[PDB]
């Protein structure tokens, strides 16, 4: 069910458009949010607090177990909107960190649930899902969110008919990502990318972890060269995430190819950065930019995780939904 | 060798760490709204002050260089009373370029008089010295300056540095029961776990064992960890588990990772048997120094699971010791 859930992106974009008109003018995005999630939720959480600030909000992310423990050292301030992310909307510890909050509530989640019922309000965006792994919800939920946010802010709507285009174009690299995995049996791998990319690398990364049970580790781009890239040789790929290059990315792929590691480089420009593997996506509206990236890396870590043998539906050790 | 050295000095780091404090702390005042800025372990330290800063009701972020320079609107930074650059060599390129963009008041902390303390206001110049490419007891230094300056510049009592550092002295006392842990069971990969102040001491612990092993090293807040990152823990993973006071829930993960087939080392500040197939107890201290024990335990870990490995932690391939661009 992975694949083809990760295939039911395009219209995933389309659902969560219908449900953002549905909602709009229900409830109205404040400046300082709280973002709230666990896993993929708490790395959406993180993309939804940048997006905030990106179009001048205050937004802050945590993890739902940071909260509910050690908040005290988290700079949460005043908070107009709590929002909760959890696609389930059964995970205890958001249920917990939920009710311990006197705010508006915002959820967002795929079903009518536990959570639904302790928010004052919730964006339920159907991107429903059988596997253990979060794939085109991830990115339907960003879109719902984005589109309510930049409503809220008296921005212009996304358009969203030439997002879910856009990320049909990323599934037309099947074959080329197919072929990757084929061509070089990398042993770990490390995703690269920086502010609205960063959280992507981070998805991306435990993507694979869990399809694949894998090494893999993600690290706002230039970050990386501080020690971590010390694990990266001929056995590794490295996937570098970026919009716009400049000099420096040219360097680091260099330095990266210079300690035998193979490079793909996803990013919306032509330029030839010396890496091995290359894949364009569409350029967008800078917030929506990042949501073609996400079938492209769900799709290799599916790909990598078969070519082990593994099922990505239901990774050994892992629940659905973690209860407490 | 320099490493070891380096990491049996933390008790003296932080002798030399109050010294600095007391020198500068009427010269420096700490506002309520600093930005802390750090690459690599300096960036994890960045972390922690800011942590620290917020638990003492003041308010810190804290961001890599780089994200800083390309991607700063993207962060909760807003109105900067202070900006801290960390930079134990005070010479990496991606510290000074973010530090020459920032109008506010500047301070650095660092280990020696460099390009960042000449570009700065005022600095907290604590000379922890390292020879070893890996940071190790500087980590512990800086932090403890800083924590005193903070504390004196809210309003709040002194901590006791000869305790600290006695402290930190009991933890070395674990070398042995350390390098045993790591003649007995060799693991593949490892992850540590923290919450709080400890999360930070979680991701320095997990580059120490990156940087000085080659080695494959994950690290969590520690509950996150059971949201599908637990799959790549095995018969062949260790899981380092540290918690000042542990309750329920930490009993359950401990079991849960056994259950796995890993084992698991647990270092606290006390006395329960969580069922950890390993067990360091630490002095438990001062909220915001109680983190301070739980570095040198960390460091040696990573230190002698290199050694078992043939790798020199003095100089990793492919690193270097400043970042230059
Ligand atoms: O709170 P949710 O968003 O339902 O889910 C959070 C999550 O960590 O739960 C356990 C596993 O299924 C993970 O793959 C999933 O991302
Ligand atoms: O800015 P600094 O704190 O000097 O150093 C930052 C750092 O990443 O530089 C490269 C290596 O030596 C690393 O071990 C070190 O933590």
């Amino acid at each position: 069910k992975t694949l083809i859930e990760i295939k039911q992106t395009p219209d995933g974009i389309i659902k969560a458009d219908k449900v953002f008109n549905k909602v709009k003018d229900k409830i109205s995005l404040p400046n300082r949010i709280l973002y709230l999630g666990c896993g993929s939720s708490h790395f959406l959480s993180k993309l939804l607090a940048m997006v905030t600030n990106m179009h001048g909000g205050l937004g802050i992310a945590l993890p739902c177990s940071e909260f509910l423990y050690s908040k005290e050292t988290y700079p949460i301030g005043e908070v107009e909107l709590a929002v909760g992310i959890s696609r389930s909307g059964e995970t205890t510890e958001i249920l917990l960190a939920l009710e311990k909050i006197n705010v508006k509530k915002l959820g967002i989640t795929t079903r009518e649930s536990s959570l639904t019922r302790m928010c004052d309000y919730s964006l339920v965006v159907p991107a429903i899902e059988e596997s253990v792994v979060m794939t085109h919800s991830f990115t339907s939920f960003y879109f719902a969110y984005l589109q309510l946010l930049r409503y809220s802010y008296g921005l212009p709507p996304l358009n969203a008919g030439e997002i879910s285009k856009a990320t049909e174009k990323s599934l037309e690299y099947e074959r080329y990502i197919r072929e990757i995995v084929e061509s070089f049996d990398f042993q770990n791998i490390i995703f690269l990318g920086s502010g609205l990319l960063y959280p992507v690398a981070l998805e991306a990364s435990l993507k694979m972890k869990e399809m694949s049970i894998f090494w893999s580790e993600a690290y706002p781009t230039f970050e990386v060269r501080h020690g971590f890239k010390a694990i990266a040789d001929e056995k590794t790929l490295v996937v570098l995430m970026v919009e716009e290059p400049f000099e420096w990315h040219e360097k680091l792929v260099k330095e990266f190819k210079n300690q035998g590691a193979k490079v793909l480089v996803i990013s919306n420009s032509p330029q030839d950065l010396g890496q091995d593997y290359s894949i364009e996506l569409p350029r967008l509206s800078k917030d929506a930019n990042p949501i073609p990236y996400l079938p492209i890396v769900q799709l290799l870590s599916y790909y990598k995780a078969v070519s082990r043998g593994l099922n990505p539906d239901n990774p050994r050790f892992l629940d659905k939904v973690v209860r407490w």
